[PDB]
């Protein structure tokens, strides 16, 4: 069978894509790693989870990684949910930009964070805790979601 | 039931198992991230396999976490297949000198063409560097 | 007596005092490290000059520093002038909005070109990225 | 003038010539900047000074720009004082394995250890370090040391 690809893993995607499509929607996502860097070092306190994305010819991009060694090492430190993904254009595809793309649709992070508006509480984003959580207890300290698809 | 294990996370386990003993039963095996590193920068196209490991409280170890993000980066941009364990102590119990880091280099060997395999099967869902889970 | 205190470096600093004022009498001028980063990853042929700036507090600011260096390699790699100044209120005496990194962008000016001979004067020693004291 | 070149800058450059030979004498100078690293992780306790030294190409290697963002952090930390400098063939011609190369002399980091043995007190050491507090009082933090050739 497909590589990783149990029905934890399938619905921890199938929650990550809804989690950005409705965080998306709620206003309360933040794309980019910059933007999400100085989200982070000015107030922290209200993201409720992280996404690294990262292509195979981005792996050697010693800036690009170093960036994801601070992002990640602050969550760690701050006990933000955070997974790694592979697939850079698809996130792009999900979140704002994408379809199509004039000067390439990549965003290497997004944080979501929390919307009360009032609003909706979203359980995708309590499944994708608790992979989060379930990756811990199995010594896996930086997981990554794969494509369902 | 058990996150994370599947038949072939299994097989990679002991795979791991015995490559790790088939260096140690051999030079290979430069142990640590500084050792590694050099190895890395003087003569990486004789390394074969790389393993990163570390534990919880090694998270918020920036100068680790920087070293690890270099040595991955390498081996990526060098085409060496890497790994990351979580379990410091198990990793210990199959060799000593403690070791978040571990190189072998200058192969057939079961242990090795499967772990090889697994690593491109893992690049096929685009986890570029897995994780692997010890046996015991 | 007074360590660093050349005419040069005198020249220097009334230069860059004079530049960044030129700049703020116009858009230029991208504040701050997060800011500037992507400017460089976005649009980095038309920046001009660069200045880091830190006190001795920000030594052990590694993630500052990383971003110094990822900041200072870059304009190395792409051939902006880049100059670290050591007194953040005394350039915050110059400007607002606090302040460890600027970016001037898209010039003639004589403090510009004065600036830009100061950094190639430091070259001919081989101090790529040298400092720059502040007048007053 | 020459950029630079002052008679305290002249005495630092002519101070640490001779403070690379007596350590390499005395047999208490680490090079390189994996061995260097290892010590100052290990124990840093009998470290007196470090030299950074880059040219103009090793600028742009990040890698080694990280790895001196890291050293360099240290030692301002722990109050060791660091210069740096830049040529490093030079550096590598004073100290071992100099004069011709079979694969370049690249040396990047060097520390200088204390010998005591019953030994040699070298005053360049008590100059340079003289010199980084200079540095310090006028808030260059980096200190540089020109070549006084």
């Amino acid at each position: 069978t497909v590589p990783e690809s149990t029905a934890r893993m399938q619905g921890a995607g199938k929650a990550l894509h809804e989690l950005l499509l409705s965080a998306q929607r709620q206003g309360c996502l933040t794309a980019g790693v910059y933007e999400s860097a100085k989200v982070l070092n000015v107030d922290p306190d209200n993201v409720a989870f992280c996404v690294l994305a990262a292509g195979e010819e981005d792996e050697g991009d010693i800036a690009l990684q170093i960036h994801f060694t601070l992002i990640q090492a602050f969550c760690c430190e701050n006990d933000i949910d955070i997974v790694r993904v592979g697939d850079v254009q698809r996130l792009a595809a999900i979140v704002g930009a994408g379809e199509e793309a004039g000067a390439p649709g990549d965003l290497h992070c997004i944080l979501i964070s929390n919307p009360n508006e009032d609003a909706w509480k979203d359980p995708a984003l309590e499944k994708l805790s608790l992979f989060c959580e379930e990756s811990r207890s199995v010594n896996d300290w930086v997981p990554s979601i794969t494509l369902p698809e």
